[PDB]
């Protein structure tokens, strides 16, 4: 239009608009029509931003259940280099070596953690409000707690490393980089200003726990979770809970020393020191997001402590036992659980193929293969023990070295005075008949929209009985196999536990 | 790391997978579990992916109800500079050339409406299915028809574009070139084969109807909508319709001349032939898709027969009487009208004002007054003559050259034998209380999500009785207000209605 | 306004509207200014220097 190109004074005199609104803070949009306040609730003039959400990751061995598993492979090939190097103690077993270096790879995730934790809370801009508050809740951490302690924070992550550094642990298997760098590390959605962040959070913990003679056991061990005030001396009792049972052990020492000699000290895993000009930042990895798009909840893990109707003794250990199974190490957890005895109709929407999606029109095999790692598929269901079975639970076909079991959300509360909100939430959520449940429903969901390769949803209606697809943006998808999804975790896990 | 640089072989045999799924056919997951079949629906193994959206517009003058409005001194110029240009006949004023000007307008628009019909019933893709069976269906043809009378539906189109170019309207007007530029072509969300496509349909036309000595009035003219197999004999009949009183009239060549000695054959505006060698592309274009992520719907047009309780004599109707206003050209329309006569609660949620959303980061003013051409938000709401106020319409603030009535969207049905679908809807979207509405709500919810610039949704709920806000991915946001909207609308027409001098 | 008077751009808006309500889009004015085009061409007319945010 010619008349634009004659009068640009004009054209900006009359295009005056603010952008760029800082996130975090509650906003108005007001009313078009002045009168329209008779209609007080059916008119929405809140708007609400969302800016961080939380992957409640697991690290797993990878589906163990006889001997030819990765995991057993591994087991094998890393006893065979130690003990041809060794001279001298002979006492333990592949598996034996396995679980020490499982315990080391749960503190190595547990000292990112805690570094994460510290490096947010330095993080304040004017652009964003969420910075760091949200991220120190979404954590379960306390912000005040954290303001006022900083040094003691810091020196009690320096001397988690130190006293990771006594144990040693093979430095050319990426499993402990490849954990780190997904809990140690802010992703951006897009690579704008004011853009979204994307936290991973390590759910739980292997807590070694050595007793009796039948071998050892990777016992559970849970984590804070969102909106959990703790505190340093919260996070000290989880370290020393976790190096319990694992300093003054005679066996870990002679494994500690048999790997120091097989792999030399330069040739080990290093916890880096951090001091006080320590600065994380957001970036933008387009791997993590299209791992995080493909990702499916699998649920909170079993404990000991969780009654479940019909389904006794299947808490989430891996099982070390030398007269069972050949001695072979087994991990074959059921999912499905969220936290209450009662069915979660909401899981069985899981129970169809799923879509990997892509961005982009050609696709490589590696970036194929990453993205696709939290992907997980039920298979089969557990058989119930007995009459009933108030649970439901899955087995899955194969996972990979990860598995998310949650998802949390920090936005801004609509009503006063617009504090943040906690949501937790599977791939599928369950919405059953309410004055109030449809709504909340829908501000989930366009939450989620905000967030650019969030996870697929699965939402279902109590009501109609009735489930829906994948809740997202398709560009360049395909249907996945639980064989295929086997193969390419068989893939991946093997790669992993690579020396 | 190395282990991928170690098994590349068995790397590349494991992540062998077919993509680009062609769309238009409905697609089966299967079952992951072989047990989950005892839950019927609970498990949603559909797949069906929307390929088209159409948006309904309605070409308007720009919100005139005095002698000061932008249409008006538009008119006064032209008129002007007709008059000083020529010698001769002085036997009409700038109302009567203006309301030709926009039964011209009205007339380049069915042209390039039939012209698009015809074209795209040619296009074919193996990746899309939707091509040309479902862009037909929502134009509201019929494709069989098309099919069968190739050569009519041609020699149609021709006669109508020879018939229409025999009348003159000026080339430096951008009105129409910014109306063909809408309505004659085919737009795609993103720059990928397998795309959606946005379309543009006229839902009402402007049929001039000259009588009696009290001016002129463009009454509307209805079009057909989708899912409705009218044919070359329908579509004639909305040709002769239009052109009844508009072709062989002796003051309509007059005015037809004096403009061409105005603007001579030059700087005239021509209509494209169409013949079997002419092909239609889907385009990508950034300004169209924002000016389409932030247009909302005003609701259907009221016609004179629409039946109003409370709300008499409110058509959408172009009156120009010399006795009444001093002559001016009056055009105030009012918004919220379904179709029905009740209360329609879901535009309750409009009241709220809107917000433009745009890509990138610096938006300069020709994007920022480009992406709003079709926004219109409510002011007041008209008052109802009467004690029952069963409908209710609200006033608007001001709007520019087009308005958005309906959204039409074609996809394929899940249940055999997975035919198109027909799905028109405002902005705002009502569900009540029903076993199917919610799960139909979440459908239409996720379709809309696969278009990219999808215009912004305001859900309400029956039980709850409680809108939603823009249900949209914001990127960069402002909040619009009735003012600026107002200004922004003024200068938009304003540059919109320009010639000459 | 005289001086001491605190008016606005409403009331200067006002001003001008009551200044030009009988004299915009009226058919023999914009008939007189034609003719007076005719008589001087816009090389001989006067004309009012536009302002910004850059006059002094």
């Amino acid at each position: 239009v010619a008349w634009y190109a004659r009068y640009p004074h004009i054209l900006e005199e009359a295009t005056r608009l603010p952008f760029a609104y800082p996130i975090g803070q509650y906003y108005d949009t007001g009313y078009s029509v002045a009168s329209a306040t008779e209609w007080s609730k059916y008119v929405d003039t809140s708007l609400t931003i969302p800016g961080v959400m939380c992957v409640n990751f697991t690290p797993t061995p990878g589906e163990s259940y006889n001997k030819n598993s990765p995991i057993n492979i591994a087991a094998q090939n890393v006893y065979t280099y130690v003990r041809h190097m060794n001279s001298g103690h002979a006492n333990y077993e592949q598996a034996d070596l396995m679980m020490y270096l499982l315990a080391m790879d749960s503190l190595y995730i547990f000292h990112s953690y805690v570094r994460k934790i510290l490096a947010i809370s330095k993080l304040y801009t004017p652009v964003n409000k969420y910075f760091p508050r949200a991220l120190l809740v979404a954590l379960g951490v306390d912000p005040e707690d954290v303001f006022a302690n900083q040094a003691q924070w810091e020196y009690f992550v320096n001397m988690v490393a130190y006293r990771a550094g006594a144990f040693a642990a093979p430095a050319s298997m990426t499993y402990y980089e490849r954990h780190a760098w997904m809990s140690n590390g802010l992703y951006v959605d897009q690579d704008v200003t004011r853009a979204q962040i994307y936290m991973f959070k390590p759910t739980m913990l292997w807590k070694y726990e050595n007793l009796g003679t039948t071998g050892t056991k990777l016992v559970p061990l849970m984590m804070p979770k969102a909106g959990d005030n703790r505190k340093l001396v919260d996070f000290q009792v989880l370290f020393n809970n976790l190096v319990s049972t694992m300093l003054g052990d005679e066996d870990f020492g002679i494994m500690s020393g048999d790997v120091f000699k097989a792999f030399g000290a330069d040739g080990l895993v290093k916890l880096l020191a951090v001091d006080s000009t320590t600065m994380t930042l957001p970036t933008y990895d387009p791997l993590i997001l299209a791992q995080i798009h493909s990702a499916r909840a699998v649920g909170a893990p079993i404990l000991e402590t969780s009654t479940l109707t019909g389904f006794p003794g299947r808490q989430w250990q891996i099982t070390q036992n030398p007269d069972v199974n050949n001695g072979a190490i087994i991990f074959h957890p059921s999912f499905g659980y969220d936290g209450q005895d009662h069915e979660e109709l909401s899981f069985r929407a899981m129970c169809s193929n799923m879509i990997l999606n892509l961005p982009g029109e050609a696709h490589s095999a590696e970036m194929i293969i990453e993205a696709t790692r939290l992907a997980t598929m039920f298979q089969v269901k557990a058989v119930p023990a007995g009459d009933t079975s108030k649970p439901v639970l899955y087995l899955p076909n194969g996972f990979g070295t990860e598995v998310v079991n949650d998802y949390t959300m920090i936005s801004v509360d609509k009503a006063t005075p617009h504090d943040l909100t906690i949501h937790t939430f599977f791939n599928n959520i369950l919405v059953p008949n309410a004055k109030e449940n449809y709504v909340a429903n829908l501000e989930l969901l366009n939450n989620i929209i905000q967030f650019d390769w969030a996870p697929q949803l699965y939402l279902t209606y109590g009501i109609a009985q009735e489930s829906f697809g994948p809740f997202a943006q398709l560009n360049d998808w395909t249907i996945l196999t639980g064989e295929t999804l086997a193969r390419m975790h068989e893939v991946c896990v093997t790669s992993m536990f690579d020396v």
